[PDB]
């Protein structure tokens, strides 16, 4: 597996990242306490995932750049840009867990729930964002793709924040209106809140680093990747309720939080007016017994089977898109990633 | 007054800013609801101040660039970069009001306290940040100072977040330890949390736009501006307690929030062991009667007089720094700004 090959060198580079970020303290000991906090935030929130987004930069880089140009220094930059993608995710997740009133992430208590942290986590999240641009300046400032990467990270952040806005507006607390929950609304939410930053960003970053800056090549890569991103968020929604928290590392809140989940959208398409009534009375509430009623209804409608069928249809569709849109990039770049999220 | 001269053209440009930012909706009606929210966030949080930071970019621009190069297009860019500085401030203030548990800002309820908003304001604050970089790309991408401005805004954000970290770490809730509150700690907090972004940033932005990118010229401008920034935060701390909320537009929380305020630092330098005991028992608590006891102690020690004396000594010191470090920039750039914050 090409991801497993690269993983150990990638994960080890995190020590170099922590080191260069905390060497700001060298020439300014007055900010020592702040740098110690930054280190703690990095170690708690950036470590412990599967690193699929960051590894995707490294894997794609190795398949897009001639082996003769994969010197030690170029590899260091690739690992760094990979870690920047992981830091962007950590920024979004720390804030997301506050806004979604979540309990655990990656098997441990959410950062904001940690005693002594609380809403100070807002500033911690913004520091994670700032670290991205410090790392890009330190490692990539002299490279011809520097400005392209800065603009890519900024644009991806904007798109993701627009998506979070749609997510939050469609799920007002204490206000259950099921008519908002359409398939058309759902697809817009997930394209912006997840697809750009999770799938387009890491491959696009590798493309720029390899000198592939063509409008056309980026457009074709988007066609494949935004569809993969849609599937990924559908899977995330399914696992919120039907996944095992010991595997997922997080407790689900979509029902309690009144979210426009793929599950509720599918339920609404299949529900009798009597099932619709059950949904309306129990959705968007914290009571455990009410959450249980919605899950029972989902099982009654065999939504787990609908998801399995969607996974298969989606895989076939993404493979057809790869056949059409991959060239001139090697199909392996997209196939490797697909194997990672569908398997 | 050179600020009042420029104000009306600057404030009117806000309509053009809102317009170009919400024309993202044109070719993507799927995100319409999000763009409507962005407009609301802009109008509530970016409007209603004195615009001293943003106007400083415009004023400095007019004094640093030859009148022959102040065409309509260059002025538009100056107003835009000014508004970017105001957006950076709005980003920091929306988050700051959450973390400081504040009630009002600019005479109205804090955005996060508004019914229906709550912790969704976290994402709203990040959208304000993102708007900065959209505006820089749209107006300045073809200019030779583009990358310098991007790096300046990113660096200023990092510095400000490091300062916020020091502010929050020195003021842990429910944990009153007065020994942390030293003059040396105070000066470090305010340099990072306020001085860079409030004073260095707007003048530095104008300097880059005028082609003044010299390490030496920026170093000299910092010497003056970081000192002005220190005074500004001292004044802000004084006004938290002794200002009139109808003028300041905000209710003070520094005592309740256990903050390392200039007032508490000065109090500690002058207090008998018996006054120290009063401070220790009443500081960092929400009870109105306990806040009143600290204010009475501050008045007992004549801290309002100490502040008046500090204001005069500081003004003299900043003027001496202008005499030494202004050249080759026109002294008027620094004098105009000084008149604005000391008067
Ligand atoms: O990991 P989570 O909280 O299930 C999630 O996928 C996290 C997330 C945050 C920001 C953008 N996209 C996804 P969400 O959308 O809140 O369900
Ligand atoms: O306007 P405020 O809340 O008095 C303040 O000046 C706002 C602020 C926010 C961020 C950086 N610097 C100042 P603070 O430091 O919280 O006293
Ligand atoms: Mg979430
Ligand atoms: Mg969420
Ligand atoms: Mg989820
Ligand atoms: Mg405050
Ligand atoms: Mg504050
Ligand atoms: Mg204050």
């Amino acid at each position: 597996d090409v991801y497993a090959q690269e993983k150990q060198d990638f994960v080890q580079h995190f020590s170099q990242i922590v080191r260069v970020l905390t060497e700001d303290e060298m020439g300014h000991p007055e900010i020592g306490d702040a740098i110690a906090r930054l280190k703690e935030v990095l170690e708690y929130n950036a470590i412990g995932g599967k690193y699929n987004r960051g590894l995707t930069v490294v894997v794609a880089f190795r398949e897009l750049v001639e082996p003769r140009k994969q010197d030690a220094d170029s590899l260091q930059r690739a690992w760094t840009v990979g870690w920047c993608v992981e830091l962007l995710q950590a920024f979004f997740l720390v804030a997301d867990d506050i806004m979604d009133s979540s309990l655990t992430r990656r098997g441990q208590i959410c950062w904001y729930q940690k005693p002594g942290v609380g809403l100070d986590a807002i500033n911690d999240a913004n520091l994670l964002e700032a670290c991205i641009y410090r790392l890009l300046k330190l490692y990539c400032r002299e490279q011809p793709y520097y400005l392209n990467l800065i603009e890519l990270f900024l644009q991806s952040s904007y798109q993701t924040e627009i998506g979070q806005t749609l997510d939050l507006l469609t799920a007002p607390q204490g206000n259950v209106d099921l008519v908002r929950f359409t398939e058309k609304r759902y697809k817009s939410i997930v394209k912006y809140k997840t697809a750009f930053y999770s799938f387009y960003l890491p491959i696009a970053a590798a493309m720029y680093m390899a000198g592939i800056d063509g409008e056309k090549e980026h457009a074709n890569a988007k066609k494949i990747l935004l569809e993969m991103g849609e599937f990924f968020q559908i899977q995330d929604d399914y696992l919120d309720l039907f996944g095992d928290p010991s595997v997922t590392g997080k407790i689900g809140t979509d029902i309690q939080d009144n979210k426009c989940s793929w599950l509720v959208v599918q339920c609404l398409q299949r529900a009798t007016p009597e099932q619709y009534q059950i949904l309306k009375e129990n959705y968007g509430q914290k009571e455990a017994e009410k959450v249980a009623r919605v899950k029972a209804l989902y099982e009654e409608l065999d939504l787990p089977a609908v998801f399995l069928q969607y996974e298969e249809d989606s895989y076939s569709h993404i493979m057809a898109l790869i056949e059409q849109y991959a060239a001139p990039l090697p199909p392996a770049v997209f196939l490797g990633l697909a194997r990672k999220i569908y398997k």
